[PDB]
């Protein structure tokens, strides 16, 4: 699909969307995850010890608005440029994950909580055109720290 001057439109402007409402979309975001694998819980410090995913933990918030940011700005830059950019921080990023236990076969079970997520977030809107550009977009950026990661182990 590339990423058309179109496509990039439709990112950012579902991006603008869910950043709307961090406490709620990332909470959300843990809960589509633990769907998809119950396990994953023991891996977050955050989580550890506890029954149910915590609802208004700083830390649990700050940690998930990190991550839907890093997959728009991916996004643009593919349209942009037509590339995602490697910095310092998608390398430390790299060896926290392998500190905490985290494998490749985890990438599947936060996409598609992060495209269930966005469906959630812009609802009607949603498009083909807008579900081939987050697409793009998360398997562009996941090809980048799923590299970083085999080098921090
Ligand atoms: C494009 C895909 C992904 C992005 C953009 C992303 C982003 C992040 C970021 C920004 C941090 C915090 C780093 C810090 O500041 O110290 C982190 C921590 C972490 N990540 Fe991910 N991540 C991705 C995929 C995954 C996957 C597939 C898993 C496995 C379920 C995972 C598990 C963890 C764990 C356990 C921590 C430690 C949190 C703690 O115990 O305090 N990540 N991630
Ligand atoms: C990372 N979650």
């Amino acid at each position: 699909g590339a990423l058309t001057e179109s496509q990039a439109a439709l990112v950012k402007s579902s991006w603008e969307e869910f950043n709307a409402n961090i406490p709620k979309h990332t909470h959300r975001f843990f809960i589509l995850v633990l769907e998809i694998a119950p396990a994953a819980k023991d891996l977050f410090s955050f989580l550890k010890g506890t029954s149910e995913v915590p609802q208004n933990n700083p830390e649990l918030q700050a940690h998930a608005g990190k991550v839907f940011k890093l997959v728009y700005e991916a996004a643009i830059q593919l349209e942009v440029t037509g590339v995602v950019v490697t910095d310092a921080t998608l390398k430390n990023l790299g060896s926290v994950h392998v500190s905490k236990g985290v494998a490749d076969a985890h990438f599947p079970v936060v996409k598609e909580a992060i495209l269930k997520t966005i469906k959630e977030v812009v609802g009607a809107k949603w498009s083909e055109e807008l579900n081939s550009a987050w697409t793009i977009a998360y398997d562009e950026l996941a090809i980048v720290i799923k590299k970083e990661m085999d080098d921090a182990a």
